[PDB]
RNA sequence: CAUGUGCCAU
């Protein structure tokens, strides 16, 4: 595959082969897509480069559209393109603006195809990270705004381009991605997907006013807050679909677990989880969300949650004597009951705070623990047959000390 | 029932 003027009598490259010989020969494309040839170029381009060698490298690697696209989508050549891009941005000569402008053009024209390509998406992320801000923002504007943007968010490779944008580009230049994701149909498709949920999760974290965003100005905080409220509105409106989904349940858990998103935790608990705890506790994926709600709900909402379990309506009653008995022995609900019991034991033993709003809720935790202990005592025979039941009994048996 | 799900990609 390599041109014969570069091989040995054994079929390998000559030791005294130089970078200028490859650049002057016009056969760089044959080396860059070859295994051992690309690695020669990888070592060569990181040595000392004369003015003309940079001239030749820039032209042949990032100066021709078809050659640039062909190398960016190659299993080996994509590494060479990333190396030359880095050299081009560290070489502040005359054509520093021409080369970066041309590089923008080559990428913008084939933005969707290279995002979806396993190897060219690496060129996108490297360019977003190292290009000047004003140039990197032009690549962001080149992202599609239709159904192709959904395919990017759910692609195994293209989703990292969106994650890179979120990480290194200011929110002002990718706010349209937030409002695209917050569109209900797009949110449904994206949050039902393995890679799409990580994209939405990364967006939520960046839009959170936590310790990592304290460096923002007031204008950047206001912009971030408005984008957060819009996205949270769509998330909370589809909370039932998301909490029960195999992938989106991690997003609802993150929101409920994050103190810096407390307003949306309480919104999720009321609009979605309340009056549905019994049904959701028997769900494979939503039961994890119910555990998080019990762990992190404010004490006023927690009291309503406890009261819903202890004296809750069972519409269309069949099996189980009450909601507590159903959950106590259900294959998934038993983890919720263990969570309820551990919360109450931690509160009674001074391991969990019982004061909120200035008033102590210890008397309520005492009442909930008394109900659970009374139930576990009367059910001890059947609980002894289950792993969960053994742990519930031991939890109450260890609180005696 | 000694029990119940991910992303982390050349």
């Amino acid at each position: 595959v390599l041109p014969t003027w570069s091989l040995d009598s054994n079929g390998e490259m000559r030791s005294r082969l130089s970078l200028s010989e490859v650049l002057d020969s016009g056969d760089l494309m044959k080396f860059a897509v070859d295994k051992t040839g690309c690695q020669f170029l990888e070592k060569a381009v990181k040595g000392s480069l004369t003015s003309y060698q940079k001239f030749q490298l820039f032209e042949q690697v990032i100066g021709r559209k078809d050659d640039f696209l062909k190398l960016s989508t190659n299993i080996f050549g994509n590494y060479l393109v990333q190396s030359v891009i880095g050299i081009s941005l560290a070489t502040n000569d005359d054509g520093y603006t021409k080369r970066q402008e041309k590089l923008k053009n080559f990428i913008s024209s084939q933005m969707t195809d290279m995002c979806l390509d396993k190897f060219a998406c690496r060129v996108i992320q490297s360019s977003l990270q190292n290009m000047d801000l004003s140039l990197a923002c032009k690549l962001v504007q080149a992202l599609p705004r239709d159904a192709r943007l959904i395919a990017i968010c759910v692609d195994q490779n293209a989703n990292h381009v969106i994650q890179k944008v979120v990480a290194v580009i200011p929110l002002k230049n990718w706010e349209f991605i937030v409002d695209f994701v917050a569109t209900p149909e797009h949110l449904r498709q994206i949050c039902s997907d393995k890679y799409g949920c990580r994209v939405v999760q990364t967006i939520i974290e960046k839009l959170t006013a936590d310790s990592m965003n304290v460096d923002l100005t007031s204008a950047a905080q206001n912009l971030r807050e408005r984008a957060l409220q819009r996205l949270m509105t769509s998330v909370t409106n589809r909370c039932q679909e998301l909490a029960t989904n195999e992938y989106a349940n991690y997003i609802i858990q993150h929101i409920v677990s994050n103190d810096d998103l407390a307003v949306y935790r309480e919104c999720i608990i009321e609009k979605c989880l309340m009056r549905n705890l019994l049904s959701l506790s028997q769900e494979k994926f939503a039961s994890h969300v119910v555990e998080k709600a019990f762990l992190h709900a404010p004490l006023e909402l927690l009291a309503e949650m406890m009261d819903e379990i202890f004296d809750g309506y069972i519409p269309h009653p069949d099996t189980g004597k009450d909601a507590l008995d159903i959950m106590m022995f259900h294959q998934f609900g038993n983890y919720v009951v263990q969570c309820m019991l551990t919360i109450c034991c931690d509160a009674v033993s001074g391991r969990r705070q019982t004061k909120e709003g200035g008033y102590d809720h210890a008397i309520s935790f005492q009442d909930w623990l008394k109900k659970l202990h009374s139930r576990v005592t009367k059910e001890r025979h059947r609980l002894s047959r289950f792993s969960s039941g053994k742990k519930m009994i031991e939890t109450l048996a260890n609180l005696r000390s």
